[PDB]
């Protein structure tokens, strides 16, 4: 109930409940099925681009959602959501397979837990990537691909799925960048390796962008 | 009362009281209202500016205040204020929406808690931003807008109070900067997204500056 | 077995068992044999190569395995593997002898523990090294050698061993790199110092690579 | 007693006593008087001087002393002093008001606690400052002022005091630096803001320095 | 007993014993004498030198030993040594007095404790220093001196002693520089402000650029 959002004792009790039930290191699989993790990158800035080394330096908001129904509660007379330090929650062990620098989180490491068990997590991340920068100076642009998946959980445990397939992130991308976004595509993809018998799901984010004229 | 400020045992007891009552992870909402957080930036320096990439590197003191009256105490015969490590307190989850680097905090991470429950927190922060640098070499200067608000709390939980005086800006800005500040103004705005209907309040700080 | 992989309570119980049994600071010697640690570097990116200083800056996935049978469980009707934060596990104290920067871990610090007690750990690491960079711009390329072993455990305690002797690394290396790999060889190597009595059993990784034409 | 300095059990017991008594988060005010903190910067090196941005990058040892008589013990037959991790102690919340980088501490974060309750703390700090760099290439040199006080305690709570106003720092400054120090002056200074009531004390450190071999062909 | 080195329970038990006895924050002064700390720097690389600013950036293995007999155990039928996280141990508060950057430790922070109570600690450290780089491009080379001693313990509490080489087993063959000589000598430091003497090791790194181009 929105009207109870500012009831501090309710918020405290919800946080307590969440911390009692939460298993931060155990995947929250329900009904013996993979955890469905929804991922969408919203690019904010393209800071540096190197056509020689095929590297980009970018900032994006990583819109991330999943469900853990064990966290649910009846919010008929209490806040429908609270903010929770992610140290109290399981968070998917996502990583970009072509990152060449640490993900630098620029934002408070908090998630929102919804009373129906949904968890919303959106770090702003600055990170560098190895990807195809060729054509950045042309009108058709470069198409830089970023692959994001679970670092240790295979497809039977975690499914990593794109939320939206297409956008030019108009609400998000800085108008002040020297680059402009032509199109952002996000599709599912499965990866396997000769060493290991299982498949790993990821989202392939295709960033089509060019230098402004 | 100020006469009792240096009573050490009193200070220790106040710190104990604050730590027993404090909920560092819960917003301190009082009487069915959002936490009103006052935020004003006092710019100290402009260090690097890039008109090609539209990026600025600045240092500011982030004046931050809010109330948590559950922290209040009777100070008739005890200190009026104490310093408290912010790890012992709830602090607003503010973030700069157009920051392109982590906020580098240059100062001890302590706040003051006043006996009426007011909390004062003022980190000196160095941070880089993406903003409009065009006009920095002209006499009308550039206007770089920095937007700061809660990262996870919407308007019914945290409201931002942007109201501040700016006639004292020269007490703060370094005389040895390569840049000069012409004007600083702040206004409230609201931020919403297609995906997400709740409104998030922010303060837009318009920094109007130019190369000396 | 895989049909019980998503039994959350089972996973939680296995994580509990591992944490009860694990001794993170004690080498998992079994019988009276050294711990056999298998190491293979899968190169992802060669980012900087410095002609003059003989330095390279690389990203690699450090495939690392060893066994601790005390961690084993019956997975007839339970998950075959779980992810475990490495803070809960003993991990080999590996270091590159010719590293000239800290290993920067780019990925979640989790390992897999298998029900037969095998541990699988593979951080993505960015690190700089001092090695022979001569020939990088030639057909035959440069051969940069990286020596990896236990920092404090000698050969009676830990053996650091190669998995495969040669690798094409084609499933791993970035196709957008400005370099390409001719061969990666990884061989056993023993090191002694005149100051000190014991031998240290390490893996010598020879990265034969060149700038793309 | 100097003869008992190396009695390990005594040192352990002193460290235990200190940890039992210490309130790391509470100012050690005595007699309703402000804590007197003595600060003296001994410059070790001037790493970089940017004439375009008016910035210096320096290394200094921050000689810091104060007392907490609650920590005192009878050293008639026990060590005079011990080293203590500063995480076990209250330490003044000092900040440089014109710093433009974090203070990077190059030394183990230990203090000495003396049996009379004196605390001695001296980190080696590398840090960047915004200050007047003009004149660095002249004979009279540049004068870069660094202002250091408590970040959150006003003058009734902490007073910050220079140990000594004038030195050339001969025992400390590297002979291999590109620069040379003419004089370091450190004076008391009081800071107030029209926004806020009380006064904050600080030490104003004026670093008078110049480039070696300022005279060039071209 | 080396035959028992890999007895896991024995190792776990030794680790337990060490952690029960260890006082990580108290100097292990035995018999009212200062702790004798042995230090030898084995240089691995010289990464950058600047003859204008007189600064060097180097990597070295800091061979460090001292003893704490209270840690000693009977190894007749148990391991001779175990590795121990240094967070469980007292370690000397060493610092380089002319360092101009933080010591960057490149290696797992473990020490070996020997059953006679000897502790061996050897971090690989990357660090920058202010020292004399003049002469680096010449035959004679430069001689960069690095002073390392206790940051807070004077000579009555800690003595820091050198254990004379060109570091051939350690220095990188692929460095741009080459080492002519490394000497390490005892040294004593005092200040006007302060009575006590502080012991340090003064390390002299005599090195030069490889394959110089000179005017003959
Ligand atoms: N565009 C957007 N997307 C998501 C989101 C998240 C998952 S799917 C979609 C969440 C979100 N906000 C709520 C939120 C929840 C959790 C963490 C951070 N923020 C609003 C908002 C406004 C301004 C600064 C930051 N956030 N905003
Ligand atoms: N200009 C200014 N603004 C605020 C403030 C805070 C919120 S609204 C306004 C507080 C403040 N001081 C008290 C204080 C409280 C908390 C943290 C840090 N400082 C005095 C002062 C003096 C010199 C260095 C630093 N501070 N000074
Ligand atoms: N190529 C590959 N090798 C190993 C491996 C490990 C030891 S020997 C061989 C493990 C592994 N995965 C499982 C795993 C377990 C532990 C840590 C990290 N990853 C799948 C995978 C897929 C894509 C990104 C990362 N991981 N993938
Ligand atoms: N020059 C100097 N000044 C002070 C000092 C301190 C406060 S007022 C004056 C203390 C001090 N030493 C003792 C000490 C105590 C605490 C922390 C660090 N060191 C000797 C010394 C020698 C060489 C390296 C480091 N220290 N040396
Ligand atoms: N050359 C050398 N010196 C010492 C040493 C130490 C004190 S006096 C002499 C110790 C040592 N090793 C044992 C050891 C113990 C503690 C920490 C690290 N290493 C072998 C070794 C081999 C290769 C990489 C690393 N270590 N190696
Ligand atoms: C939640 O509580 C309300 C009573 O306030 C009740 O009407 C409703 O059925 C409850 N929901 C569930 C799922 O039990
Ligand atoms: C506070 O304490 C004083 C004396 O200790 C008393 O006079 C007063 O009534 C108390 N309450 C308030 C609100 O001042
Ligand atoms: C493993 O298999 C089943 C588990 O259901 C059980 O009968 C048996 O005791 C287990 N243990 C071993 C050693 O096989
Ligand atoms: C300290 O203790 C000694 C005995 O060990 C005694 O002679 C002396 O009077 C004591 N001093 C104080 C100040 O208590
Ligand atoms: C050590 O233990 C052995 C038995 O394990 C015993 O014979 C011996 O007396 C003990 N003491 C020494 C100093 O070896």
């Amino acid at each position: 109930d929105y009207k109870d959002d500012d009831d501090k004792l309710d918020r405290a009790d919800i946080l307590y409940n969440i911390r009692q039930t939460s298993r931060p290191d155990v995947i929250p699989t329900q009904r013996d099925r993979p955890v469905a993790v929804s991922v969408s990158l919203k690019f904010i800035n393209i800071l540096e681009v190197n056509e020689i080394t095929n590297e980009v330096d970018v900032v994006f908001w990583q819109q991330t959602t999943w469900s853990d129904r064990t966290l649910a509660w009846n919010s008929s007379h209490s806040p429908d959501q609270v903010s929770v330090p992610i140290s109290s929650l399981w968070v998917p062990d996502l990583a970009a397979y072509n990152a060449i620098s640490k993900p630098e989180v620029l934002t408070p490491q908090l998630a929102r837990v919804v009373s129906d068990g949904e968890v919303l997590y959106m770090p702003s991340i600055r990170q560098r990537f190895s990807c195809d920068v060729s054509g950045v100076d042309t009108e058709s642009g470069a198409t830089c691909r970023i692959k994001i998946g679970s670092w240790t959980h295979h497809s039977r445990e975690i499914s990593v799925d794109p939320t939206t397939e297409n956008s030019d992130d108009s609400e998000y991308f800085s108008q002040y960048s020297r680059f402009e976004i032509l199109d952002v595509t996000q599709k599912k993809n499965s990866v396997t390796y000769s060493c290991c018998p299982e498949a790993y799901e990821d989202v392939e984010v295709s960033l089509n962008f060019r230098k402004k004229g």
